[PDB]
């Protein structure tokens, strides 16, 4: 279940230095700085990434898919989100 409190299930990458990193051979085309940016750190294994904070998991990208938009069509409840885009922003990407 991704997280919902103010603490970061994953402390150790709470820095876009810290999760960047991680994307440093990343054979895939989606953009790994909108993916640091929107909160997440691959895995090593595939094309998965979590959230450093809500701790949800992601996969199986599709090319023009948006790091931001996903994460918050999948983890809404994450508040590292919350804290980026703000609740209404959130809102109309589920209610549009
Ligand atoms: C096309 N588009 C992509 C755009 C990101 C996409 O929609 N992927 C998701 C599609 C699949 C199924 C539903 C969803 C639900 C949320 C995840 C879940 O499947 N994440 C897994 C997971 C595995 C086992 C238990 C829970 C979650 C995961 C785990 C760790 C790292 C990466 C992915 N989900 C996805 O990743
Ligand atoms: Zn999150």
């Amino acid at each position: 279940f991704p997280n919902s409190t103010n603490l970061p299930r994953n402390p150790s990458m709470a820095d876009y230095e810290a999760r960047i990193f991680t994307f440093g051979t990343w054979i895939y085309s989606v953009n790994k700085e909108q993916l640091a940016r929107a909160g997440f750190y691959a895995l090593g294994e595939g094309d998965k990434v979590k959230c450093f904070h809500c701790g949800g998991g992601l996969t199986d990208w599709k090319p023009s898919e948006d790091p931001w938009e996903q994460h918050a069509k999948w983890y809404p409840g994450c508040k590292y989100l919350l804290e980026q885009k703000g609740q209404e922003y959130i809102n109309n990407i589920h209610l549009t």
